[PDB]
């Protein structure tokens, strides 16, 4: 409906990367959804998501959620909300988001446009 940017938790991007509060569930639109390189393991998805005031590309989805994916219930547009993830710190000081469970709440088709004019979110 209207006030579109209203279906989004903004400020949840900065929430998860400034206090690493994992007790939200926020909802947040993908943008995008791209493989990352594998070679002998099940492939791995990489998400830029929205909140609606920032976008953020660090999102990785945990395997057992490839199902998503690859049957098309999660794809570009898409709103979904998370219910379980973990942040995890790589040796160069870098942040990955793990969603471990999320459930789409409206589908691609039924969105159809990103939302809002979000701006990458920075470190
Ligand atoms: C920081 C970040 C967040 C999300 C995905 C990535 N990422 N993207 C690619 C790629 O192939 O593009 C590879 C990685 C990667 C992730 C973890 C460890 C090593 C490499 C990196
Ligand atoms: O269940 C899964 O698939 C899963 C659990 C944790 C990770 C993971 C994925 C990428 C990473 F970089 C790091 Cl540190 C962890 O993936």
């Amino acid at each position: 409906g209207s006030h579109m940017v209203g279906q989004l938790s903004r400020g949840a991007i900065a929430a998860i990367m400034q206090k690493g509060d994992t007790n939200i569930k926020p909802i947040l639109q993908v943008i995008n959804i791209r493989p990352i390189t594998t070679g002998n393991s099940p492939p791995r998805y990489r998400l830029l998501m929205s909140d609606g005031l920032n976008t953020l590309s660090s999102f990785m989805l945990a395997t057992q959620l490839n199902p998503l994916v690859e049957e098309e219930q999660l794809s570009s547009n898409c709103v979904c909300q998370i219910h379980r993830f973990i942040v995890n710190t790589l040796k160069d000081g870098r942040r990955v988001v793990i969603l471990m469970e999320l459930e789409v709440l409206k589908s691609a088709e039924a969105v159809g446009v990103k939302i809002g004019n979000p701006v990458p979110y920075n470190e």
